[PDB]
RNA sequence: CCCCCGGGGGGCCGGGCCACCCCUCCCACGGCGCGACCGCUGGGGCGGACUGUCCAGUGCGCCCCGGGCGGGUCGCG
């Protein structure tokens, strides 16, 4: 009751750094596809 | 006020403009050439992330570019 006020917390800059991971983009998502189907054949006439 | 045959015609002197040929402004429009500002799509380096049942591959960040493409705005010839 007698210093109800609130003082926040003093901000200081940070180094801008990343822990999430980013979205993955198309063109990585649409070559992945190629790489999985390739690898998929050169895998098989391994077995041929 | 004159002139040619009472009726038809011809002039009076100044000024500016367009006709032709010379020169040259600003503007409009179109064309060709060039330069500047924006847009799009090849290289290299750096940094980082990711993918692929062979070491290969794929974006993103920064920077430098040789460009290519295209339109707008601006400025010339």
């Amino acid at each position: 009751r007698e210093n109800p006020v609130y003082e926040k917390k003093p901000k200081r800059e940070v180094k801008k750094k990343r822990w999430n991971r980013p979205k993955m983009s198309l063109a990585q998502k649409k070559d992945r596809v190629a790489q999985k189907k390739a690898s998929f054949l050169r895998a098989q006439e391994r077995a041929a």
